[PDB]
């Protein structure tokens, strides 16, 4: 029942008892493991055909509230009971309820803390929670989003933050941010079928053009936002260039790298995920912290289905691109990651390398082992895309399981 | 649509459905509640020493299943021969309590087992395996002769050939044939006074177990351990490998002259010798196998793991890198060069080796082949993706479904 978890570098061992609190099922079954799959369809968050059994929501809600009060140690107090009564009251009459700002702040933090795929969870306690449930239009989301970006960026000294927009309402549309991240480079499919820019953003780039945006023709054209208000066609808003901080990329000892004119934005801000707290679902809650160098240098720039600049660089490095055994890929990958780290540090913008980052995650596991008796972690996502066993987490066994509050994936609006 | 795991490759955007997992008749460690897919040894395949023969009934189902597998592999499923072999196996379990495999059935099962290994990335070669039957073997001395012939044939003076040597299956009331060593060729780990370890820290226990058994220990970092071979109900005996049989490769770098000076070296033949080979229910406690190395096994795990040779620092210093700050990627840089050194050295020494790129590319080919032949392929992602340049290989972008198929290679408790 309670997993025996071992680290193979320190022979240490623990017993994950935190998974007992998991009330949602993953994709694995005793017959076959599907832990390496990216998406579900089973862990997904289907829209609202109607009101969910008052008993269900009520239960998720009762549990969350209990969490919040244990949180502030006032468990069993009067306020705790009066708060439960409240929630049961609202639900019984309207089929739903709402959260107090202090609970939202607690929930958002627990959601990050429970994020099995996040390696930066050691920062979970420090989170700036902008409340935007007081939003009635897309015009407004744009402003809120602009405030978040402005604050989170802080001229390079990045600060973690999340902005929570109106929870989903049964029998009503959903506030939604169509973009996958608040900031992403457009992908233009040029005749040859090939792509100019970011292949990952071909679709969202299309949709934008389809709603009026007049595209550009560059490799790094910052995409406009397509904010959607309940049951209304999305609206298009361009992001103020002064607002979008970017880091030109150059290399420490290789003068030519800069020539490549590669660049990347400073704010990683996933914006299409769903935040679920006490049964409530927040369809639009963008969050941001700061990049870990490999996300840009390894996946974004070297993925074959991304900017795939791996060969262009090896050529310049005068490498033997003829055979695999020359390790021209491994050699060029490390320089590109070095270049990202170097450039961000030079532009005085927050960034964390994969070594330092996984070290902090180890500490986090420790801190969490003591605090809750375990930590849900997705091994395949926690181990960096390069130098895996070269980091401490590669050698750490992990247990994956779903806990709430939680960030979950959700279907595309279109 | 389909009632089977939907699998996607995010690089090419292609989709496949795995129907082969429905053929697994043995649960793993996961549950809808939590996934334990990153655990190295969850108690599942594990075969705690059963006092006697499997439950008369249970052993029948397993056995009847393997036979079905054999006849279908030869396209004679449902034939007179197939049905008779079935009647035969049953009768033998009904009278003796166990049963034996015809030669061709053993070769078949062995290959299946490899073919089914979820953690092996070189399975594209599963059909090409030399199976030395050695079920006649009756002594620890005899065990030593077979093993030597294996290394002789498998090493083949540089041009390695995949092979496996199968010894007598577990018998009721009779001890097992066990090879105490983890691999046929291993370097000694000497426990020091100051607490450290000279050689390979992994092999410390087996090194101390050979000494207890009269081995006269040396004192270098790369000392080839002796073999602790054990026959049924006897205590193990010791045997030393003739240096001429154990091919070894000195490591040097293609452009860094000093690397050669480090005096680093590795043996060419990898041979897991402690795994259990299970076929049709029959358990072969000793059945060493070998193929050939993949660059990263040596250049990343053995040489750079903190709990192994841990040479990352020494090499980084020699390259004049900033080891006092992770953001310099001094670890990534040195690792790349150490791996390039293992590759270079083997090539230079006409010894078979495969790098992680070619290896994983060929595995993708293997997945496509199996998709067509069996409707899928059991794979352990954490083990398939190389320890360096992970997302730079095609396997990183390929989702995988892990499950247990038999024949199989299962981990087993140390004999001691
Ligand atoms: C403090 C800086 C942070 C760092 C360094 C960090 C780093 C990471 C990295 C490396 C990933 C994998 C991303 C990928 O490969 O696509 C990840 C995933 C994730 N992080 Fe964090 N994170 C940070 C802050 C945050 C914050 C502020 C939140 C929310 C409050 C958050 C929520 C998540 C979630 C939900 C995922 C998975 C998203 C997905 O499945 O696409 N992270 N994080
Ligand atoms: C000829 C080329 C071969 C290559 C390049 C190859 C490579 C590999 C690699 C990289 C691993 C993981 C090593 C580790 O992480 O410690 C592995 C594991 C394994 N291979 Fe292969 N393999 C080959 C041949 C064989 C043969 C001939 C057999 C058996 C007949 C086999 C059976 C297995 C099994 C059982 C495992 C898992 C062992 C464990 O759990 O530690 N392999 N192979
Ligand atoms: C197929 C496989 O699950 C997929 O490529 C995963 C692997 N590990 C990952 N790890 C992180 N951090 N991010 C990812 O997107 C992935 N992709
Ligand atoms: C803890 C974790 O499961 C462990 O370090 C695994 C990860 N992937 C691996 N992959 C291979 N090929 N070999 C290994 O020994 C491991 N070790
Ligand atoms: N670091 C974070 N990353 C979110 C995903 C970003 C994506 N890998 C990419 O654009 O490369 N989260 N965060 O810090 O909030
Ligand atoms: N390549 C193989 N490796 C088996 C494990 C070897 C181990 N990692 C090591 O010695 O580094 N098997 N094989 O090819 O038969
Ligand atoms: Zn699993």
């Amino acid at each position: 029942k309670f997993p025996r978890v071992k680290n193979w570098e320190l022979g240490s061992i623990t017993y994950d008892t935190l998974c007992a609190q998991s009330q949602q099922d993953g994709p694995c079954t005793p017959r076959r493991c599907l832990g390496s799959l990216v998406l579900p369809r089973k862990l997904q968050t289907r829209p609202s055909p109607g009101p969910p059994p008052a008993e269900q929501l009520l239960s998720q809600a009762r549990d969350f509230i209990n969490q919040y009060y244990s949180s502030i140690k006032r468990s069993g107090s009067q306020a705790h009971e009066e708060r439960l009564q409240e929630v049961e009251a609202e639900v019984a009459s309207t089929g739903t309820y709402h959260l107090r700002e202090s609970e939202l702040v607690f929930g958002a933090k627990q959601a990050w803390r429970n994020a099995p795929r996040c390696v930066g969870r050691i920062q979970w306690g420090k989170l700036q929670v902008f409340d935007a449930r007081d939003c009635s239009s897309a015009q407004e989301m744009f402003t809120y989003i602009c405030n978040h970006i402005k604050y989170a960026t802080n001229r390079g000294n990045l600060r973690s933050a999340i902005t929570v927009f109106p929870q989903r309402a049964p029998g009503r549309g959903d506030f939604r941010i169509w973009n996958s991240q608040l900031v992403r480079y457009a992908g233009y499919r040029q005749q040859d079928g090939s792509v100019r820019g970011d292949p990952a953003n071909v679709e969202i780039t299309e949709l934008c053009i389809q709603h009026g945006w007049t595209p550009g023709n560059g490799r790094f054209d910052v995409l406009p936002l397509l904010l959607q208000a309940p049951d209304e066609a999305p609206e298009l808003f361009v992001l103020p260039p002064e607002l979008v901080l970017e880091v030109p990329l150059e290399h420490p000892t290789l003068e030519w790298f800069a020539a490549l004119g590669l660049r990347w934005y400073a704010l990683p801000a996933v914006s299409n995920m769903l935040l679920e707290i006490g049964g409530l679902e927040f369809s639009a809650a963008p969050f941001s912290g700061w990049y870990m160098s490999t996300e840009i240098g390894t996946r974004n720039l070297c993925d074959p289905h991304r900017y795939n600049i791996l060969e262009d660089v090896a050529v310049c490095m005068d490498l033997d691109t003829r055979t695999t055994s020359s390790l021209w890929k491994d050699k060029a990958a490390v320089e590109i990651n070095l270049a990202v780290l170097h450039s961000f540090q030079l532009a005085k913008v927050t960034i964390v390398d994969h070594h330092a980052a996984t070290v902090s995650f180890m500490k986090h596991l420790d801190n969490e082992q003591k605090a809750r008796g375990g930590c849900p972690a997705d091994w395949a996502w926690i181990v960096p895309p390069i130098s895996g066993s070269l980091t401490p987490v590669f050698h750490q066994e992990m247990v994956n399981y779903i806990l709430s509050p939680a960030f979950r994936y959700q279907p595309d609006p279109w």
